[PDB]
């Protein structure tokens, strides 16, 4: 009963492909299950996206008001819909992209980062600047969530995104003030209750960014801290391609994979 066997039973039971990665630490081996297989980013890109915007600009740029119209809202945009008439600051947009996975907000940030038509390449660029040669973004919201299985476009791997996240929240990719903005937004994420959060004890701190898409895609990327402040990164990615484009994703698959992880991490 190694951990791969547990993860395998999750795949059989949920009729799903599961990718897990937890980086090695000074005292823990890496946990890897299909860690180098590709999976669609879905909204998980929005956390490194906010880092890219933060990194490239002074903090005052978060005060810049971005105006848009209803025609820009071509995907699920719970916060952009409430502020359509009055606009949103760059900071508000980072907030919305992360905490509510707002589609329009991510697209506007992509435009800020690389101009219209340059955003996805510029975001991909930021990942390469962090030594991630694997991940790629090619489309905006909503198309990015809708590539077919096996399409390399708009994919990362659990391994690659976990190491990106580690550098962003736990290493020195961002200065401490910008880093804390990113961390705070992910800590107050509202979409992640039934995924990695549900598999860690309440006294562990969890920050995360979810992703959901076609072919039953459900992702979550988290940084967690043990009750005495020991940090770990957890990438949990999944799809259910057998049910077709409209396949229902299963959040409980992620909660279980995360419970497996937490079980290993919390035991002495
Ligand atoms: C971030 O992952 C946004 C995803 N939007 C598409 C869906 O959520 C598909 C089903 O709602």
């Amino acid at each position: 009963m190694d951990l791969a066997d547990r993860f395998a039973e999750l795949e059989r039971r949920y009729d799903a492909r599961l990718g897990v990665y937890v980086p090695a630490t000074g005292t823990t081996a890496a946990i890897e299950y299909r860690a180098d297989e590709r999976f669609a980013f879905c909204s998980t890109f929005k956390a490194p996206l906010v880092a890219a915007v933060l990194h490239q600009n002074p903090l005052t740029h978060l005060d810049k008001l971005i105006t848009y119209t209803s025609d820009d809202i071509r995907s699920i945009s719970p916060v952009a819909q409430q502020h359509v008439q009055t606009g949103m600051t760059i900071g508000q947009l980072c907030d919305a992209a992360i905490r509510y996975s707002d589609g329009t907000a991510a697209n506007l940030l992509l435009a800020d980062l690389g101009g219209p038509g340059g955003g996805t390449a510029a975001f991909t660029g930021y990942l390469r600047s962090l030594g991630d040669t694997v991940s790629r973004l090619d489309a905006e919201e909503p198309e990015l969530n809708r590539d077919p299985p096996g399409d390399e476009r708009d994919t990362t791997t659990p391994h690659a995104i976990a190491l990106v996240l580690q550098q962003l929240v736990l290493g020195n990719a961002l200065p401490p003030d910008k880093r804390a903005l990113l961390t705070d937004w992910m800590a107050r994420n509202t979409t992640g209750a039934k995924r990695i959060r549900a598999g860690f004890p309440a006294d562990w701190k969890v920050i995360d960014k979810t992703g959901t898409g076609d072919y039953g895609r459900a992702n979550d990327i988290a940084v967690v801290w043990s009750p005495t402040g020991v940090p770990y990164v957890v990438a949990v990615m999944s799809d259910r391609a057998g049910g077709g484009y409209d396949a229902e994703p299963r959040e409980a698959l992620l909660a279980e994979a995360a419970t497996c992880v937490a079980g290993v991490l919390a035991l002495e």
